């Protein structure tokens, strides 16, 4: 077992540090169970790409261990199609060193990569969804047969450690009660069946069922715009330019949102999904939820991000293709 300390940036971004190359080129990265690739901006990334001007660039010509590949990797992020090329090098993750192939982004839109406090993504997803079919970092750690267990866990603190990922297990110090596991529907994705979503006292959503992407990478909880337009209106959520809000002084009265997974009800009190910046009546306060129309095969599917994870310590169990959730502590 190895644990990676995470920095919690305004409850929207939880990222850690990986070292890449010889010598180790440090990168602040989000460990994303929603993606299966390692992406870091390339030193080859044109200075024109703003996301690159203000971010740690990986310089291959600075690493003695670098193993060129060149294979161009691409992925459209409904904001722009980012592109880089495949590269190989030793990546250190919480004391664990692994030869890992990753993408160096050479081209990527400002939004939202420009606002990232971190420089890259450590895809924790499955290889089934790894662009270029590149073997994921954790699959690469598993291969080492050093981890005490084929699982990694997430602890996203409620700001102020900012968070904590445990490679190989889970930290009892960060959850309480017991893990209630939901199985992974389609294998190859950290997604589980969801028996509806409730609003205070009314199962008026996801009725009949729906899918939930347990995305450690997503800042918020999301679902099809339909579900969110429904949900947000049912809360009194008055939509803004993008995210929905609600008068601060009225955030504490908003009803409890619950997600049904594994025969257990996962409730988010209003203090769980509202960014209670203040309690004034004049200022508006945002909700840790938004509409994310995720495209198939995985989508449409709700996505339980940091908002969800913050309250429920999460465990991604590979060996058993299931996800554990326990009261984050
Ligand atoms: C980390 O993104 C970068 C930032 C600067 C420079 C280079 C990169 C990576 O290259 C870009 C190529 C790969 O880019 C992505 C990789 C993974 C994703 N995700 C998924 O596929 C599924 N779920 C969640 C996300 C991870 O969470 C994210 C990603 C970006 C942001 C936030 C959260 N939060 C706020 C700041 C931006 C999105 C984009």
């Amino acid at each position: 077992t190895s644990s990676v300390i995470l920095t919690n940036y305004m409850d929207t971004q939880y990222y850690g540090e990986i070292g890449i190359g010889t010598p180790p080129q440090t990168f602040k990265v989000v460990f994303d169970t929603g993606s299966s690739n390692v992406w870091v901006p390339s030193s080859k990334c044109s200075r024109l790409y703003t996301a690159c001007v203000y971010h740690k660039l990986f310089d291959a010509s600075d690493s003695s261990s670098y193993k060129h590949n060149g294979t161009e990797l691409t992925l459209r992020y409904s904001t722009g199609t980012v592109s880089g090329f495949l590269s190989q090098d030793i990546i250190t993750v919480g004391g664990i060193t692994v030869t890992q192939m990753f993408g160096e982004v050479t081209e990527m839109p400002a939004l939202p990569f420009m606002l990232a406090e971190f420089d890259g993504v450590v895809g924790m997803g499955f290889i089934e969804q790894a662009i270029g079919r590149v073997t994921p970092i954790f699959d690469n750690i598993i291969s080492q047969g050093v981890l005490k267990e084929d699982v990694f866990s997430f602890y996203y603190n409620r700001d102020s450690l900012g968070g904590q990922i445990v490679l190989g297990g889970s930290d009892p110090q960060h959850y309480e009660g017991n893990f209630h596991y939901i199985n992974l529907i389609k294998t190859g994705v950290w997604q589980i069946q969801m028996k509806g979503v409730s609003v205070g006292s009314s199962t008026l959503l996801c009725e009949d069922g729906c899918l939930a992407l347990v995305d450690t990478g997503a800042s918020y909880i999301s679902g099809s715009t339909s579900s969110i337009e429904k949900l947000m209106e049912a809360l009194g959520a008055k939509k803004r330019l993008f995210d929905y809000v609600v008068k601060c002084n009225e955030g504490p009265t908003l009803p409890d949102i619950s997600f049904h997974l594994g025969g257990k009800e996962y409730t988010l009190t209003s203090a769980d999904y509202v960014f209670q910046e203040s309690y004034s009546s004049k200022k508006l306060c945002t909700l840790a939820i938004h509409a994310m129309d995720i495209p198939p095969p995985t989508g449409p599917t709700w996505a339980l991000g940091a908002t969800f994870i913050r309250k429920f310590y999460t465990e991604f169990d590979r060996r058993n293709n299931r996800i554990g959730f326990a009261l984050a502590r």
